[PDB]
């Protein structure tokens, strides 16, 4: 957890400690999350070292870093690493999943594609909620989840993604079951209004009134409980 930033053979080490401080004014960032005892990440670390290399001499350069996800375990929380090498972009302060194969060739490709001003990552089912939309929508939907997060906590980060793929699911019914978030850090007049003081923090409103979720926090879950919650006990 030092808070130099190293670099070993063009390759930035990035740790719990300097990793904000880092990533905080980069547009694009390339990061693989590793393990010290995985071979496989050996094997690709000559690679990765070429990928830094190209990717230092375009103009302008995109910094590459590695992570040691076994001693930077808020970061590898963060980022929900499980299985090694992960690799990630990060693009404007937020993960894109790198899915492709570990070569030279493709993931250069992707990170200048990403890297571009124009690119936007997918767009998401869950709705954001502001202090201007939140009563609109809140007041219209027969029952809708809302979860008030905060960026900046950790523990949340795991099941961020569930509630993802919950309201893909669920916007695929008919009717559709709506899932929306709100970021309680910048919306702190709805957080103080629905007395948020902790995270995550998730409440169903049924006809506009909020009733606290005590469901499960995992996706076939998530789905369940809404469905069931919506009318359909049986389903
Ligand atoms: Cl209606
Ligand atoms: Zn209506
Ligand atoms: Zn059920």
């Amino acid at each position: 957890d030092d808070l130099e930033v190293k670099e070993e053979n063009g390759v930035l080490v990035l740790n719990d400690a300097n990793f904000d401080n880092f990533v905080a004014d980069k547009d694009t960032v390339l990061l693989e999350f590793y393990a010290p005892w995985c071979g496989h990440c050996k094997q690709f670390a000559p690679e990765y070292e070429k990928i830094a290399n190209i990717l230092k001499d375009k103009d302008p350069p995109i910094p590459v870093a590695k992570i040691d996800a076994t001693s930077a375990s808020v970061l590898a929380s963060r980022f929900d690493v499980s299985g090694y090498p992960t690799i990630k972009i990060l693009k404007k302060g937020q993960a894109v999943d790198y899915e492709g194969s570990r070569t030279q060739e493709e993931i250069v490709a992707k990170v200048r594609e990403v890297s571009q001003p124009d690119w936007t990552p997918p767009p998401e089912v869950t709705l954001v909620l502001t202090k201007e939309n939140f009563d609109e929508v809140v007041n219209d939907a027969d029952i809708i989840l809302v979860e008030f997060y905060a960026p900046w906590c950790g523990h949340c980060k795991k099941l961020a993604p569930e509630y993802e793929k919950a309201a893909k699911e669920l916007s695929k019914r008919s009717p559709p079951i709506p899932l929306a978030k709100v970021d309680a850090t910048a919306e702190t007049d709805l957080a103080k209004r629905f007395d948020v003081s902790g995270y995550p923090t998730l409440k169903i409103f049924r006809k506009g009134r909020p009733y606290d979720y005590n469901g499960p926090r995992e996706k076939y879950g998530i789905v369940d409980y809404m469905i069931e919650q919506s009318g359909a006990a049986a389903s």
